[PDB]
C-alpha cells in the first residue's frame, strides 16, 4: 500500500491482499488483596501467561510461515480497572481471541473479558495452594449466565506450585483452542470472490451473503467472467511474466493422452494456442483475487488492487466452458503450492463457484496451513461391486468399501501425495516443501486435453492418483433453510488399490481427471455404521479433503462460529466446545449443540 | 401474629415466619352412571383415596416435624359439578398438588383438575373388572392435549378388586410425587433474603429475581450489611439471649489452632471480643430471616417482623470481611440443627450470597428435611496425583479418584456425619437427633482463627472432617442465558482416606476449613465416564451436598418446576416425569426434557 | 474519560482515466469539512475537542474499504460517516461494522449521482441489517460549493453527538453502593440491560466499605482538612425542622459535617480511583471501580444509622467543590440505576450536569386556586409538576449560571467564579429530617429559577421487551412568591424544588399536564438544561431502545434509514418493530 500520485491506493512490494496477523490476547488474572497475597502470586501468575505465549508463538504459524503473535495484558488483573486497561490494549492490538490464566482465586465478573464477538478460553492451574480451579468454574459460570461463550481448560493431575511446565493435556487444549480461534481471526474482514455466479444449478454456487456476513465476518465480491476476456484482449496482465510462464510450462507440464472423439480432436496448433490462454487465465484469476503491483506499472491502476479475496471460485460451466478453454489449469495451479514464480502459499479456490466447498477448504486450510483437495464424491464402491467388477476381494483399509473422489478436471498437485515425511505421503505447508517434492509432483501428473463433448471450448484437465495410506479428513458445509450452515466431517485414509483394480475402476469412470480413493473410519454409530451410510448422508456432491485428522479442530472451530455439526466420526472424548454447551445437555451432545447454536446464533448478526 | 396496639403485625409465640403446611388434594373419580354401577363402586373408590391419604400422612413430615396434611374431595367425582365442588374446597384448603384415584372408567375432561399452577398425579387401579387403567390413559391424554402436566401412576401387577394394599411400585411413585410436590408448595410465596449483594464477582451472587418469581413463586428481599452494624451499635438484639449464648459457646465451642502469619496473630483480648461479635452476627442473621418476638418487647417493633425468608445469604467478602469478623460462625450455626436455645430446624443459608447454591440447598432440604452442606469444589484428585503425592494406591470407592469439597470457612456441623443409624454415618431431621449426637458433633469440630491475609476483620472458621462412606448427592442450579435455570445432580459417597493421605492432601490445601472427600458414582455415560469428567462439567465453583441418594426425587421436582436437567447419574428406570414429557420423545430423554421445559416454561410467567 | 473518534470515509467512483481523478479533490474535501465541522463544534466531557479519523485514501474498491477498516480498528472509532459527491459501488465500498452507528452524506448535486449512491448504499444497509442514517440536503448545490448547508449540519451534528454518547458509555461501569433501596424497581439492578444495550459492566460494593475506609483512614487527610475549612466558609447550614426531642446538639451536628465530607471523598474515590490513596499505602483501593455513573442505596439500612447521602449525592452531581471547578460524577440517589442511566444519556449528549428528582405532585389549576387563591397564567396556566428529590440535587440545578440574562446549566469549562458563588449563596443545607433519616446528615435546599428550557427523561425496563425511553421537553416555572411558599411548606420545605411544565401537543400523552404525569413510568426523572428530545430519539435508535412517549415534533425525528421500511405512517409502531427485530447491540 502506497498512495497513488492522484487518487487511490495501489500495491507495491508484495500483493495488495496480505495474509493478516490476528493476535491472541493473554490475560493473567490475580487475587486483588494486597499486603501479602497478591504480591506473592504476581510472579507465578505472570509466568503462566509468558509460558502460554511462548507455547503458541513457538508452535503455530500464520499461512505466510511467520510465527503467531501474542499480547499480554499491561498488568495482572485483580480489579476491574485492570480489566479495562487490558481491553484497551487488545482493541488496538488486533486481538482475535483471549486466554485467561491464573493460579489463584480472582473476582469473577470484575476480572472477566466482556467481548461478545471473539472466543475466550480460561486456564486454571490445578494446584492446592490456591483456588485456581475454583476461579475457573466461577468465571465460566458468569460466562454462561451472561451468554458470552468461554472454553474451560483444567488439567487432570494436581501440579506443584513451583512447577512451570504446561501439562500435555492442557497443551492439547490450548493449541486446539488457538488453532481454531486463529482461523476465525484470519477469515474476518476478508472476502469471497465469485467469478461468474451460478454453475449448472448447483446449490453452493448460489452464493448466500448472509452466511458470509453473519457467520464468518466476510464480504462478497463478484465479477462476470467477461472480465477475463477483457483482460486478455486489452493486455491487462504482466507480459514479462507471461513469457517466463510459457517457458516454464513447456519445460515442466506434460500434456496428456487425448481421449477425445475423433472429429473433436484439436490440431496441435490449436492446442498450443489453448496452452497460452489457460496460463493467462491463471494469472488473471490470481490477480483478481489478490492484486498485482505490476498491473499498476503497466498503467492499470484500478485493476492492480484486486478483490481482497481469501478464497474464490470460477463458475466455468456452462456459458464460459462452452466457448473458451476451461478453468482446470487455473483451478489446479491456484490450489497448488508453486508455479513459475516459485514455491508459494496456495490461493484457496472453488471449482464451479461452489462457494460452500470453498469455505469448507478454507476451514481446512486455516486450521492446517496445508493446501486442499476439491472433489466430486463420484461413486461408492461396495466390496460386492468391486468383487463382481474386478474379481478382487478388498482388504485392510479398503475392506469395508470406499469412495471415489474425483473432481471434474482440476486438483491441487500437492494432492498427489508426493511430499514425504518419515517415509509417508503427506501434504505440507509451502515453507516445508523441498525441490525434489515439487519435481515428484510434476513428474507424476499429466494434463489431458479436455473432453469436448462437455467442454467444447477446450483446455487441459489434471490427472494423477493420490498415494494411498495418507490420513485425511473430508469436509462439507451445507446450508439448511431456516437453520443456516451445518458442518459434516469424515476422517479416514486414502487408499492404494491393487493396480488392476485401480485401472479397471478408473477407466469406467473419467480417467482424464484426478483420483483419490477414500475410506472413512467407521464407528458403528450414526452415519458411520458403513461406508455406504457415509455417502448416503453426504449433503452435497462436493467435498473438501485435507491431509491429517483435523475433526476435533473443526468441531472446536464450528462451535466458535456457532455452526452445528450434523455428522462427524471424531471420538467423543476429543469434542472440545465452550463450557456452556454443557448447560444445554451432557448426554445428547448433538441436540445440545443444535440448541446452543440456535440460541446464541451467528457472531455478527 | 397479633395486631400491634397502634400499627402493624408483630410476632408472638414462635417466630414471625412459620413453616407452611401445604396440603395434598385427593380426588376420587367415579363412573357417573347410577342405578347400579356408581353405587357399587363408591366404597372401593373412596377407600383408594383414604389409603393414599394415610400413606402420605403417616410417612411424610413438614420441615417442622408435623405430619403432612391431606384433603379429600367433598364427594366422589363423576360429573363436572362434583369437580367444581372439589376445586372450591381445594382453593380454600391450601392445596399444593393433586392426586386423582380411581378403580373404574370416568369421563375424561368432565372429571379432570384444570389447575395450571400445581402438579397433578393420577393413579388408576390395575384391575380387570373396570377400566381403571383406561381412565388413566384417557385423562392423561386430555392433560397433554390441554397442556396441563400430569403424572401417571400405573402398577405392574393386576390386583384383585377386593385388595386394598397399595403395591410397593405404586407407593414409590406416590411418595416420590408427593415429596417433590410438597417442596414446590413449601417454597411458594416465601422469600430469599440477600445480606449484601454481589460477592467477588460470583455468578450466583448476582441475584436474579426473574428466576425466583417465575420458577419458584418466590420473593426477593435485601439488606445492606450495614444493618448488622446498626443492630450491634443500637442494641437491637436480645441481651438476655446474648448472655446465655456467650456462656454456652465458652462451654461447647473449642477454639482451634491459629495458623496466622506471625505479625497477623491477634491478642487473646481481641479474640474474645471477636467471639462476642460473631455470636451477635448469628442472632442478627437469624432474626433478619425469620423475625423475633423478643425484639418487639425491647421496643424494636419494625425489626421484630423479619424478612419472611425460607433461605438467605451473606455476601461477606470483600467489604465486610476486610473490616469485621467474618460470617463463618453465623453461616455454620444457621445451617446446624442446634445452638444454645436447643435442637432446631436449620435455617438454609448461602455463603457469599450464592443465591443459586442457596436454592440448590433448599431443594435438597425440602426433599429430605435434613440440613445441607455448602462447599467449594476445590480439587479433583486423580489416582496418579494421589500416587505421586502420597505413595498410596487408591482403592474401593476412592479408586477412580475423587473431589475435595471444602467451603471457605463454614459448614453445617451435621455435616461431620456424627449422627448414626444402624452403625452408619448420616444426617438426620432435627427431631430424630439425640443429645449424644449433638455432643459428638461439637466434640469433633474446632474453630480456628480466620486467616487474616484473606479475612482481615478476623472471626473463626469451622474445621471437621466428614465421616467416610455416607451416601450423598451433590447438586447445583446454574442460570443459562436465554434458557433459564438448569439442574445438575451427582449421587455418590463420602470417603475415608487413609490418615496419612488425608493429612497430606489437607495440609497443602486449607486445613482450617471443613472437609468432605467425595466420589461420584460413574456410569460410563455422559459426564460420568470418569471423576475428572464430572468436575470438568460442574457448572459453578459451588455445590450443595445432602445425605442420601435423592437424584430421582430432584428429577421429579425439576420437571414440576420445568427446570431442565443437564447432567445426572440417576438410573434411567428411576426417571419419573409428567406423562406428557413422553410425547416430546422416548429415546432422547434429555432433549425431550429440554423441549418440554422450553415449551411449557416456568409456572408463574 | 475516553476519546472515541468519528471515522470519516470518503467514497468515490472507481473508474480511472478521467472520472476518479477528477473527483478526488472534491470528495476528499467533503471528508475534511465534516471532520472540521465536528472537531470545531463538539467536545468531550473533559472539555477537549472531539477527534476524527479519515480513511487513508478515497474508497473506490473493496481493498480500500479493507484498509479504511484496518485503520479505524486501531483508532478507537465509535461511529462512521461516509461522504461522496459521485456514484460508487455500493456493497464494495460500504462499512460492515455491525456494532457501531453509520451515516452516509451524499452531496445533492447534479453533475454526479451522489444521491443515487446514497440511496443505493442505504438499500444495502437495510437488506443486510446494518442500520445507517441517511443525510441528504434539501437544495441542489453547485459542484464547487464547499459550505455544508444548514439542514445537513443539523443532521451531521445530531448524529455525531448521539454516536459519541454511545462511544463514551461503552466498556465503562455502573457502580452500585448497596443494592436495592426500599423495593424501588430501578434499584434492582439489571446487568443484562447494561451489558446488552450499553456495552457496560456492573460493579458492586456493600455500604460497609464506607465505614471501613472511615475507621481505617482510607482517604486523603490533607484533602480532608482543606475540605472542612472550605465547607465552613461556603456551605450554609439551613433551618432545623426537627421536632424537639430529635433535634441534635451543635457538637453532634458538627461531627456529622465531618462525616458527610468524608462520604463525599470516599464515594468519588470509589468511582474513579485516587492516586493519593496509593501514596498513603492502600494500593488496592487507589484504582477505583471504573464508573462513568454510580448510585448509593442509602435507605433503609444505612440512613437508619449514619448520616445520609445527600451531601455526597449533591456534590458528586455539582460542578465544583473545595478542589475547584470540575466535571460532575453522574450519581443516582437510592441506587436508582435507571435514573442514573437517564441522567447519563442527558450528560453525554450535552456535557451539562443533571437534576435527579421525584415527580412529587401534579398541581392542577383548580387545586392551586383552591389552596392559594391564585389563577395560574403563562407557561404555568395549564397546571404543572413539583419535581423535588428526597434530599439532594446538583447545585448547578439552581439555574444561577447565566447566558444572555437567561438561566442555564453550563458545561464546567464555561462556568464563571461568580456563578459558583451565586449557586452557593442560593442554597442552604437543613439538617436531615430524623423521622425519615434517624442517622442524620443535611439535605440541599434551593429553588430552580423559572423560565429555563429543560427536558425530563426516564428509562424504564418493561418485562419481555427491555428498556423503553420517555421524554418530556418543557420549561421551569417561577411562581408568585406566596404561592410558591404555600405549596412548598405543605410538601417538603427542607428539600430542593423545581417547578416544571411540559409542552403539550394534543397528541398521545401530551394532551394535558395530568396525562404527562399519569403516563410517567417511575417516581423519578432526570432533568437537563435544554431541549434535547431529538438528540435522545436519535441516541435511542442507535441503541435500539424504543421511545414510548415524547413531545418532540415529528419533523425533527431522525432515525436510521431502515426504520422507514418498518413503516412511515405509524412511527411509534415502526420503532418498536425495528428495535424488537434488531435487538440490543451486544446480544
Ligand atoms: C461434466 C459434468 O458436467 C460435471 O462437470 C458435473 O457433474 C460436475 O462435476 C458436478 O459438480
Ligand atoms: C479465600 C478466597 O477468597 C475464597 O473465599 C474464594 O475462592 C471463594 O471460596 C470462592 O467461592
Ligand atoms: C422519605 C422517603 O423515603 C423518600 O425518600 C421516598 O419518597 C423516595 O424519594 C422515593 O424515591
Ligand atoms: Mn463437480
Ligand atoms: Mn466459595
Ligand atoms: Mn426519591
Amino acid at each position: 500500500h502506497h498512495h497513488h500520485h492522484s487518487s487511490g491506493l495501489v500495491p507495491r512490494g508484495a500483493h495488495m491482499a496480505m495474509i493478516q496477523h490476528p493476535r491472541i490476547g493473554i490475560r493473567p488474572t490475580i487475587d486483588g488483596r494486597r499486603q501479602g497475597v497478591r504480591e506473592s502470586l504476581e510472579v507465578q501468575t505472570m509466568n503462566m501467561a509468558k509460558s502460554v505465549a511462548d507455547l503458541i508463538s513457538s508452535t503455530l504459524k500464520y499461512p505466510d510461515g511467520e510465527p503467531v503473535e501474542c499480547v499480554i495484558s499491561p498488568s495482572t488483573i485483580g480489579r476491574v480497572p485492570e480489566a479495562a486497561a487490558s481491553h484497551e490494549l487488545f482493541k488496538k492490538s488486533n486481538v482475535c481471541a483471549t486466554i485467561t490464566v491464573t493460579p489463584c482465586w480472582c473476582y469473577g465478573s470484575e476480572t472477566m473479558d466482556m467481548s461478545p464477538d471473539i472466543p475466550h478460553a480460561i486456564w486454571g492451574f490445578n494446584g492446592t495452594e490456591r483456588p485456581g480451579a475454583v476461579y475457573l468454574a466461577a468465571v465460566l459460570a458468569s460466562h454462561a449466565q451472561k451468554g458470552i461463550p468461554a472454553f474451560g481448560i483444567y488439567g487432570r493431575d494436581v501440579q506443584e506450585a513451583s512447577d512451570t511446565d504446561i501439562p500435555e493435556d492442557v497443551k492439547e487444549k490450548l493449541l486446539r483452542y488457538a488453532r481454531a480461534a486463529l482461523a476465525t481471526g484470519l477469515m474476518r474482514d476478508t472476502a469471497y470472490l465469485s467469478m461468474g455466479s451460478v454453475s449448472m444449478g448447483i446449490g453452493g454456487s448460489i452464493v448466500n451473503p448472509d452466511f458470509f456476513q453473519e457467520y464468518l465476518g466476510m464480504r462478497n465480491e463478484s465479477v462476470d467472467m467477461t472480465e477475463f476476456t477483457r483482460r486478455m484482449d486489452r493486455g491487462i496482465y504482466d507480459p514479462e511474466e507471461f513469457e517466463r510462464a510459457l517457458k516454464w510450462v513447456k519445460e515442466n507440464v506434460k500434456e496428456g493422452f487425448d481421449h477425445n472423439r475423433e472429429d473433436l480432436v484439436l490440431s496441435r496448433e490449436e492446442k498450443d494456442r489453448q496452452w497460452e490462454f489457460v496460463i493467462k487465465m491463471f494469472m488473471i484469476g490470481r490477480d483478481l483475487m489478490v492484486g498485482n503491483p505490476r498491473l499498476a506499472e503497466l498503467g492499470f491502476e484500478e485493476e492492480a488492487v484486486g478483490h481482497h479475496a481469501l478464497v474464490a471460485g470460477f463458475q466455468g460451466q456452462r456459458q464460459w466452458t462452452d466457448h473458451f478453454p476451461n478453468g482446470d489449469f487455473m483451478e489446479t495451479f491456484l490450489n497448488t503450492q508453486f508455479d513459475w514464480n516459485g514455491i508459494r502459499k496456495p490461493f484457496v479456490f472453488a471449482t464451479e463457484n461452489d462457494s460452500l466447498n470453498g469455505v469448507s477448504m478454507l476451514f481446512n486450510y486455516l486450521l492446517t496451513n496445508t493446501p486442499q483437495i476439491f472433489a466430486d464424491v463420484r461413486t461408492y464402491w461396495s466390496p460386492e461391486a468391486v468383487k463382481r467388477v474386478t474379481g478382487h476381494t478388498l482388504e485392510g483399509r479398503a475392506a469395508a468399501g470406499f469412495l471415489h473422489l474425483i473432481n471434474s478436471g482440476s486438483c491441487t498437485l500437492d494432492g498427489t501425495g508426493q511430499a514425504t515425511r518419515d517415509g509417508k505421503p503427506i501434504m505440507k505447508p509451502f515453507w516445508e516443501l523441498e525441490e525434489s517434492e515439487v519435481q515428484a509432483m510434476l513428474e507424476n501428473t499429466d494434463f489431458p486435453p479436455a473432453n469436448r463433448e462437455y467442454f467444447r471450448g477446450g483446455g487441459f484437465s489434471t490427472r494423477f492418483l493420490t498415494k494411498g495410506d495418507m490420513p485425511v479428513t473430508m469436509v462439507r458445509l451445507n446450508l439448511l433453510k431456516g437453520v443456516g450452515p451445518v458442518l459434516q466431517i469424515a476422517e479416514g485414509y486414502t487408499l492404494e488399490l491393487p493396480e488392476d483394480v485401480h485401472h479397471t475402476l478408473d477407466n469406467r469412470t473419467d480417467p482424464g481427471w484426478p483420483t483419490t480413493w477414500f475410506a472413512p473410519r467407521l464407528t458403528g454409530k450414526g452415519a458411520f455404521k458403513s461406508v455406504y451410510d457415509v455417502m448416503n448422508n453426504w449433503g452435497a456432491n462436493h467435498g473438501a479433503i485435507t491431509y491429517g485428522h483435523i475433526g476435533a479442530d473443526l468441531i472446536t472451530l464450528a462451535s466458535m462460529l456457532r455452526i452445528p455439526v450434523n455428522m462427524h466420526n471424531v471420538p467423543e472424548e476429543d469434542i472440545f466446545r465452550p463450557k456452556n454447551w454443557s448447560l444445554f445437555g451432557t448426554e445428547d451432545l448433538e441436540s445440545a449443540d443444535y440448541r446452543a447454536c440456535q440460541l446464541l446464533g451467528p457472531l455478527h448478526k
